[PDB]
């Protein structure tokens, strides 16, 4: 009966254009409104935005477009007491503030295989990549950069597909940026070079060399932005984590306070 909120970004990070307020609670929320109506957020300069909840314990609020650099954004959960239905009362209140930093946006168009980095408008990489290949297409749409990795195993059971099965996959990479909760990481792939700029070898991943690999490590940060286009696959769920901006303003906006 009583559950606690945690706040991303935090307190005093900078993130990119894409960055929605996360409000992540310990236990299902029974009243969705009674949880948007105690969150406050305040933005300079100030624009819209709305609500959206993920599943049942994380509602994401963001604007229309992505964030204009330099917004400064206060995150106040005033979730202390306040019955969030159910008789689950918030345990504690949380404040947040965040700023936006430089525009950057990633393209990887598989009709090119380039993955282009552009900053704050202004070309600053051109990648060849390597993308899905046709049984296992990476899907177009806008992913959310998240955490980065000098190393990971990325293993197909970790999301509960064997990996000796025909969706499963175990590689081990280096310079691995997320940019999907269900595994899609650009990283890097000496062993794909040849293929990059030309044919798609992987099983969703965009694989880059080594050096632009530990580029996109090093420079893009939380909350910048990928987009993948004209490829043979469908689109990134909305709900996925990382895919937020998949879905239409006027839905999300609308939102599913009663859903």
């Amino acid at each position: 009966h009583l559950t606690m909120p945690y706040v991303m970004p935090g307190d005093g990070e900078v993130v990119g254009v894409g960055e929605p307020v996360a409000i992540r609670f310990d236990e299902n929320i029974a009243d969705r409104g009674a949880a948007e109506k105690a969150i406050k957020i305040t933005t300079n300069p100030p624009v819209e935005g709305a609500f959206y909840w993920l599943n049942n314990r994380e509602v994401r609020w963001r604007p229309e477009h992505f964030w204009k650099p330099g917004t400064a954004v206060d995150v106040a959960v005033n979730t202390y007491g306040v019955d969030l239905g159910e008789g689950m009362f918030g345990e504690d209140n949380v404040q947040t503030h965040f700023t936006i930093g430089d525009e950057v946006i990633a393209t990887a168009d598989d009709n090119t295989k380039i993955l282009t980095v552009r900053v704050n408008g202004e070309v600053v990489k051109s990648m060849p990549t390597s993308m899905g290949k046709d049984s296992t297409p990476t899907a177009n749409g806008i992913y959310i950069v998240g955490s980065r990795y000098k190393h990971i195993i990325m293993d197909s059971s970790t999301y509960g597909v064997p990996v000796n099965s025909p969706n499963g996959y175990r590689t081990d990479v280096d310079w691995a940026t997320q940019i999907s909760y269900s595994g899609v990481f650009v990283h890097s792939a000496p062993w794909s070079v040849g293929a990059q700029g030309h044919t798609n070898t992987s099983h969703g991943c965009l694989n880059v060399s080594p050096s632009n690999a530990q580029w996109f490590y090093d420079h893009v940060k939380r909350g910048d932005i990928v987009e993948v286009v004209n490829t043979v696959g469908g689109t990134l769920p909305g709900i996925d984590g990382l895919g937020d901006w998949n879905i239409p303003w006027d839905q999300w906006r609308a939102g599913n306070a009663k859903a």
